[PDB]
DNA sequence: CCTGACTCGA
DNA sequence: GCGAGTCAGGCT
């Protein structure tokens, strides 16, 4: 059942038509400075397989790659583009990306290879990558005969599937979402990843020594208070020491034993001095393992830069994710871990780190979408939304709002977003269900429009089978009809949450696209480095700071127009840490 | 070599 | 709500 194709030893004219399905294979998961093991091209003239050494050394092929008028259809073009950037080659003209097309059609499928996407249209004349390359220790590039056939079949699938995918996207009203948002964004993410972020490894290594010391003191202390020695990182050994040897009370049980989660230990703290030391130990240990040692492992020794990979087709809400390393979860909440950020510095001398973040974008989106008069007015007055919520649900004046009141109103606001739950709120505020449900009820009394939205969005999810975001991203919720209370409730929360988190993601993605267009028009040297859900991190010459102070916020605030204003705060400094 | 338990972020 | 990386423990 083999597929016909030419295993070319040299590049020819017909291989350079103005439309083709292109495959530039990089098997290494992390594609940075990784090898391109083969190339496949399928067009009106036929199917071809080219050896990378050959094709990439050919002036005509490289020019075709960089010709914006020569259209290419691909799967995960960002992977190819970055792999090519490292080789000094530019990839242009990608008009269709099957990975992004599949992702928008149904994020739930978890499409990560051509075979998975093809299966959505009953196309199975191609094998899953894992079948061909294997995985883990067994992972490996097969011989040319098998490799060449696999790449050709993938190119063939892409070539065949483009039309049906575009047609459905069109029916879904997601055609612009792919062509004007996700695809252009893919090119921006590639530039960001390729650029990387400079790390002050000596700073990290010094912080590492200090931690190793402190971690050592707290460690001995723990063995001293426990009366012996054990693996504190062993939740199994810890549970025995705490609940058996020290007789501490059991407030929460896990699935395999006792629960030693911070939320539990926080309640045990009063009973024994070892609990605080275990918590502190848990802190320092997290910083050392993940952010010191874990980070140092992925810094490029030659450039001292870390090159993350943004997974643009994974989250169910439209958000990006980041790996190797994850630069979207760098410490900031606790001062000790926040210092980790001093290690992220500008990649050039006399340059600075500029960070801009949307203020309460999710709640503002909710105000717009629900059209709640009270909430819209609150933002129109640019009020401290948490103080305002407390004033309403506790019926008091601004002056009568105590810190504890605001803290709880804040927790209610956070819950309303993730999809309110009396039980979930109860655990968060450490109170009973009735009490939590009382707050929620009081909240809905103050924000009737929000309540109406929650009810209406759940109904719509059941009527249509999915919910959507501002820019037409969708999420199917089959569980919404489940007769199992728990399963159904999770789906209902997703129905409430996705349009909020999802619309917030659409907005920042568009802002990134708009911002890049503005930076180019202005010929500014400033460029994007990272995106952290609701914030943008850039680096630029110190001479560009003043222009950025006006430009970045404006572009971000004007990305979309809502019934309430969009607000962006910004800071800049010598290091990421100082950009506060 | 996979899963549970933990903690980091928005 | 949505994510990723570490460790320990069981696989084997
Ligand atoms: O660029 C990432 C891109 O590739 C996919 C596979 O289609 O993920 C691969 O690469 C990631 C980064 O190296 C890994 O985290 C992941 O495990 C690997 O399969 C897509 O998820 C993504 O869009
Ligand atoms: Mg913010």
């Amino acid at each position: 059942a083999a597929m016909a194709f030419t295993l070319a030893d040299r590049v020819t004219e017909e291989m350079l038509a103005d439309k083709a399905a292109l495959v530039v294979e990089v098997v290494e998961e992390n594609y940075h400075d990784a090898p391109i093991v083969g190339i496949a091209v399928v067009n009106e003239h036929g199917r071809f397989f080219l050896r990378p050494e050959t094709a990439l050394a050919d002036p005509q092929f490289v020019a075709w790659l960089g010709d914006e008028t020569k259209k290419k259809s691909m799967f995960d073009s960002k992977r190819a583009a970055v792999a090519l950037k490292w080789k000094g080659i530019e990839l242009c003209g990608v008009s269709f990306d099957l990975l992004l097309a599949a992702y928008l059609l149904d994020p739930a499928q978890g499409v990560d290879d051509v075979a998975a996407a093809a299966k959505m249209k009953q196309y199975e004349a191609v094998r899953p990558d894992e079948a061909v390359y294997g995985k883990g220790a067994k992972r490996a590039v097969p011989d040319e005969p098998v490799l060449a056939e696999h790449l050709v079949r993938k190119a063939a699938a892409i070539w065949e599937l483009e039309r049906p995918f575009l047609d459905e996207l069109r029916r879904n009203e997601q055609d612009r979402l792919l062509v004007e948002l996700e695809q252009p964004l893919s090119s921006i993410l590639a530039e960001m990843e390729f650029a990387g972020v400079k790390v002050d490894t000596k700073r990290l290594e010094q912080m590492g020594k200090e931690l190793a010391e402190q971690l050592g003191t707290v460690e001995q202390r723990i063995y001293e208070l426990a009366g012996q020695e054990f693996n504190i990182n062993s939740p199994k050994q810890l549970g025995v020491i705490l609940f058996e040897k020290l007789q501490l009370p059991v407030l929460k049980k896990t699935k395999t034993g006792y629960s030693t989660s911070a939320d539990v230990l926080e309640k045990l703290a009063p009973y024994h001095e070892i609990v605080e030391n275990i918590l502190h130990y848990r802190q320092l240990g997290k910083l050392q393992s993940t952010y010191i040692e874990g980070l140092l492992k992925v810094v490029r020794p030659d450039t001292k830069k870390v090159h993350t990979i943004f997974n643009q087709a994974l989250t169910q809400t439209g958000r990006l994710s980041s790996t190797e390393p994850n630069l979207q979860n760098i410490p900031i909440r606790l001062e000790e871990g926040r210092k980790i950020r001093q290690a992220f510095v500008p990649s050039e001398s006399d340059w600075l780190i500029f960070a801009a973040d949307y203020s309460q974008i999710e709640l503002r989106v909710l105000a717009h979408i629900a059209e709640d008069d009270n909430l819209m007015e609150a933002f129109r007055r640019d009020l401290d939304i948490h103080t305002k919520t407390a004033m309403d649900i506790f019926q008091v004046s601004e002056d009568e709002v105590t810190p504890n009141m605001r803290r709880q109103a804040k927790a209610v606001n956070f819950g309303i977003v993730y999809g309110i739950s009396d039980y979930g709120l109860a655990q968060n505020l450490n109170i009973s269900r009735k009490e939590a449900a009382e707050f929620i009820e009081r909240y809905f009394e103050s924000f009737p429009g929000v309540k109406r939205y929650m009810e209406n969005i759940v109904q719509e999810a059941k009527q249509k089978g999915y919910v959507t975001t501002l820019l037409h991203r969708r999420r199917y919720l089959p569980d919404i009809t489940s007769r199992n209370f728990n399963v159904r409730s999770f789906a209902e929360r997703m129905a409430m949450n996705t349009p909020i988190q999802g619309s917030a993601a659409d907005i920042i993605k568009k802002a990134m696209i708009d911002l890049n267009a503005r930076l180019k028009e202005e010929r500014l040297q400033a460029h994007l480095l990272l995106q952290v859900h609701d914030e943008l991190i850039l680096e630029a010459p110190k001479e560009e700071m003043e222009r950025l102070c006006r430009l970045v916020p404006e572009v971000m605030e004007q990305a979309v127009t809502l019934r309430v204003p969009l607000k962006v705060d910004y800071h800049y400094g010598s290091t990421w840490y100082d950009a506060k």
